[PDB]
């Protein structure tokens, strides 16, 4: 192993290569970017986000991945198995250069206890979604999704804009840290409970949260003031959600929306029991992990009961993909699922058109490369004012972390248009170096997760996981530059299966042929999957886009 | 939509109905999987292994055939639990079909949830080769069953098994290979089977030799034949959960004990003690939970008899039908006191990438397989065990559907063979293309802690990254169709595994694909066993020049 190394890693910048080609330089740079101190939550331990989501299994494996990517030939493919470079095989230049499979366990053994047994033997690594597949871009990766969720909740419950309203939530980790800024962009104030001061500080440093209250009473004074003024200000409060949310219910405080984004998906590592310190928690997880898991899950039950109590008061309440309802249910809160997941409640119609967390990064390191792509997106999508406003807010309010990157939700049809245009900007020298195009594994065709993205599918097919497997096979066949299959991202061991893809735009004609089919097929599989489930909006999209769906179009 | 009173057989000869041999091949192998001489119950789409099906339902079957017929050379069909769900543009060196069957998010990966989805029209059990169109009747498993009995004989009895007998049960599609495998290894065998129609199928296909009239008759025949050193297989109509405890009580001592009933699926594949098959199938529809319970309670009695034979010193092993797990769930706490066949006997073969490599003649002509048998002997001139295998196959294995051959070979020889076969197609020595495939039971394509990855030396039994990487790499290298299945062999919850088939159509493009795919597919198994730290696998990797960064640098 070892899993601690006191080094600062950053992606190399500019146009000169360390690896043999841009197709192998790209995953090299994106692996290193996943560990950049401005990007990752705890990169000296290889941790990117999401509990113990890691970029490589241990530091020996990291070193060997870098060494191997550096020498990999253009007709060779590296296999990464739970963060370990296990084999290099001959393929061809239009296949992926890296195939990644992280954290997959045969289902009867797919649980944290067995994962932790394997980890102790040096046999495991949790990939999360984008940690082990090298496409994490800091809090920006999720911020548009969290904004779209808050906007749609506002449209359903409050007439759209959240001006004068406030969101109550918890968790200011890598992904959770997007919540305050997303709320602000949606027009709302927010109170964001976080148990570690260093995480509040990271969100302040990256300008994802605005201020820190001195205590709960002071936080409520600020929320009362800013909402009365119609300001949209995010407030962090250092504390424990499982103590504060029940206290807020006892006080009859009524937020306008309630959710949670603590790392409840991993009770041993990601969720602080009430009354404990993070330091006690980390230490006791090593001596008495069973007792720590039970204490964490008991506090999750208290926390979810508070969420249910807000909901009974008429407050819009939803689960944001961290499996907390499941944990509470296992601890006796039999009605934990009385509030819905964010996807069936708010986001699923976007997935039905293949819209999701499409993203790209400038391997050059140059901010202006992303600003030039933003301008190109506006030229190619001239009549979508919501999207133009998103890109304006991103430019004005999202500061880059590590390599400049952009989140921009778009769906089937436009993803390929954008990717081909970016490839041509690389060819012409408008862009100073190639760019990579990817996405979260949360996307319309790439995830099965019955307590998150596939909760409450109208046909009952929540648990069917053929679809992400087919998505990864098809990305490999079409020519993505690296393809990944992961288990347990988001919701934890046992609860999801999902796929990732990244494709490099290096300005070549060969890349253009791959891009045209890969960025059609990847969102196409999500429209297909939702059309199969019988969503009329997905069937309409399939017809509009000319998809060939034999059981539907013949 | 579930039942169709039709006989289906693969098209023969050289005329295509699809646009190329790469799309004609999956069309013919899908049909071959349903041939009445191949499949256990093809009018309900069932190929083998409980309810392992070739397509979800008959509408889906028809649409797969229609879609394969029109598929272009740069298009790929996606099959999702036996349903043709999308056609997408790829390129001519990608697979024409990508298949994912029966995959369920792990917390829901169980038969109860499968059956809920099935009742909604949302599910199909792919087994291993049922849903991925490379089943060749009982021949697909017979050499692995033979290699298991041979290695058990080497470990326990000095090799040959002449004078010895095996006790087992299950004469279904794959269990039907057990009698002939025992015979070829030199042993007599007693094979318990609950359905006379299954005994008849094995008799007609020459996989079992005789049927005893009752248990006493069976034992008189075993005593006589073993005393004479004959290797004869005996079927007995009955219930193993009744007969095995009776043999323990009688003090009968077989020389090996195993089982291959469909214990992996209590609702459909395992008859409770005292029930008729009709009663079981009727009640399965009326009271499924009570049927599951009764089946599992009988599996517990069955497994306790196996444990009781082992206590008497009888070599006893689990042959991958998950029966130990079912018995443990019913209270047999020491059900895993006897091992699975792979850690006990077969794993050293997997460490060299050796496994159930196979091919089929799309022409339909037996002589095409005889020509390939002769070519294998020429290419592998100094392996007399393999030559004897092919001689025994010729003599004793009858073809079922398209003529096909099982021939266990590993890393290095698979590619030599497939390139030679492709050259035979190109020269016209073979009268039509051949398909080359394998079971999903193979060194790099399955994670199954109660079967192929039981008791890995490093404790990595449940790691299922490996079959997913195998499928991704076969897709990258250009197999003709690639599959990812869940629950083959051992049932929902207990395995994940990959399949591949590649067509040898005589062309230079196929040759390029074949050379890397038939290197990489067994290469991933040698890699996986090398990663676990098996010195035999590390040696193989070095011999074969594999690039394993954490071992070779
Ligand atoms: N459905 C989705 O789309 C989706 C998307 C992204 C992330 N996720 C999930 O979101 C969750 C957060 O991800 P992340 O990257 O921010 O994780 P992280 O591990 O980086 O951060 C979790 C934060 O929760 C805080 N925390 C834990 N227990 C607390 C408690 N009791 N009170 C207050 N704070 C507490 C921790 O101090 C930490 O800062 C994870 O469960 C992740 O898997 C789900
Ligand atoms: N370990 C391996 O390498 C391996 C390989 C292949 C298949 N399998 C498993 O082998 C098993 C058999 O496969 P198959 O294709 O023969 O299945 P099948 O469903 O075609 O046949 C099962 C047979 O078991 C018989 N049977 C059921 N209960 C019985 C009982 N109590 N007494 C006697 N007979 C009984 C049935 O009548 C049937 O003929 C399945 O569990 C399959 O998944 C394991
Ligand atoms: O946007 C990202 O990079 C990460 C997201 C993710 C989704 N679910 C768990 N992690
Ligand atoms: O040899 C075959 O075609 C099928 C086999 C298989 C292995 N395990 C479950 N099915």
């Amino acid at each position: 192993n070892n899993k601690y190394r006191d080094v600062e890693i950053r992606a190399p910048r500019g146009n000169k290569l360390t690896a043999k080609s841009w197709l192998t330089e790209a995953p090299l740079r994106m692996l290193m970017n996943n560990l950049d101190p401005q990007v990752a939550e705890n990169p000296k331990e290889l941790v990117v986000y999401g509990g113990i989501g890691r970029a490589a299994r241990n530091w020996e494996c990291y070193d060997k991945i870098v060494e191997t990517l550096t020498r990999l030939e253009d007709d060779e493919t590296l296999l990464v198995q739970s963060g370990k470079p296990v084999g290099v095989f001959k393929t061809h230049s239009n296949a992926p250069r890296v195939l990644i499979a992280n954290s997959n366990l045969v289902p009867h053994w797919a649980n944290w206890e067995h994962f932790n047994e394997l980890d102790a033997k040096g046999l495991a690594m949790y990939g999360q979604m984008t940690a082990g597949s090298w496409i994490y871009i800091g809090s920006q990766g999720i911020v548009q999704g969290t904004y779209e969720t808050f906007v749609e909740a506002g449209r359903q419950h409050y007439g759209g804009s959240l001006k004068g309203k406030w969101v109550l939530t918890a968790g200011l980790g890598g992904m959770g840290g997007a919540q305050p800024l997303a709320a602000t962009l949606a027009g709302a104030c927010s109170l964001n409970i976080e148990s570690q001061q260093s995480r509040i500080d990271f969100r302040l440093e990256t300008r994802y949260v605005d201020e820190q209250a001195t205590d709960l009473d002071d936080a409520l004074v600020r929320i009362a003031k800013y909402t009365a003024e119609g300001k949209a200000i995010s407030i962090a409060l250092h504390g424990n959600a499982a103590e504060i949310l029940p206290e807020l219910v006892k006080r009859g405080v009524r937020p306008d929306m309630v959710t949670d984004q603590t790392s409840a998906h991993d009770p041993l590592n990601g969720y602080l029991p009430a009354g404990w310190t993070w330091e006690q928690y980390r230490d006791r997880a090593q001596t008495e992990p069973a007792a720590v898991v039970k204490a964490a899950k008991q506090s999750m039950a208290v926390h979810v009961q508070a969420m249910l109590d807000f909901q009974k008061q008429g407050v819009p309440t939803f689960d944001y993909g961290n499996n907390i309802r499941q944990m509470a249910k296992e601890e006796g809160v039999a009605d934990a699922f009385d509030f819905p997941g964010f996807v069936p409640a708010y986001i699923r119609p976007l997935f039905c058109r293949g819209v999701g967390p499409f993203r790209w990064a400038a391997l050059s390191g140059e901010a202006e490369d992303i600003y030039k792509t933003d301008a190109k997106v506006k030229e190619l999508i001239p009549d979508d004012a919501h999207l133009h406003r998103w890109l304006d807010m991103a430019r004005e309010r999202i500061s880059f972390q590590g390599l400049p990157a952009r989140i921009c939700w778009v769906g089937l049809g436009l993803r390929a248009k954008l990717g081909l245009a970016f490839n041509e900007m690389v060819r012409s020298g408008e862009l100073s170096a190639p760019v990579v195009i990817g996405r979260d594994h949360l996307d319309s065709g790439s995830v099965s997760s019955p307590n998150a993205e596939t909760e409450a599918m109208r046909d009952g097919s929540d648990a069917v996981s053929d679809w992400p497997l087919l998505n990864a096979l098809l990305n490999t066949a079409g020519g993505a530059t690296w393809v990944s299959l992961h288990h347990g991202g988001g919701v934890g061991m046992g609860f999801s299966q999902h796929s990732g893809m990244v494709i490099v735009c290096d300005g070549t004609d060969e890349a253009a042929e791959r891009i045209a089919r890969v960025l059609t097929n990847d969102p196409g599989t999500g429209v297909m999957r939702h059309a199969d489930a019988g969503y009329d909006i997905a069937i309409d999209c399939a017809k509009e886009q000319g998809l060939d769906l034999p059981m539907i179009t013949g």
